[PDB]
């Protein structure tokens, strides 16, 4: 038998372009800041950032 | 920047034992049938099944 269940999940945009995003530059420092691949490239958040995908 | 969204999913009881399953044989032919392996392999089920998991 199967029913539905509710539940949440986390969903990420870029601080910068506000697009949405999976693949993720993250911010170890800022409690939420995240950067597109491109925007990370383009202007360079000044502190350390790990990829997330 | 990270928000939570709310969706939903599906949770799979077998039918005999009424226990929480994740894998699962499910009846091809039923609407909503599914058994635990314990189960499948005790009180077979008179349809074609297929295993998911
Ligand atoms: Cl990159
Ligand atoms: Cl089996
Ligand atoms: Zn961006
Ligand atoms: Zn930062
Ligand atoms: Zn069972
Ligand atoms: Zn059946």
């Amino acid at each position: 038998a199967r029913t539905k269940q509710t539940q949440d999940r986390f969903v990420y945009t870029c601080n910068e372009c506000k697009h949405h995003v999976e693949t993720r530059w993250h911010c170890t420092v800022c409690e939420d800041y995240d950067l597109c691949i491109t925007c990370y490239n383009t202007k360079n958040h000044d502190h350390k950032m790990e990829k997330l995908g």
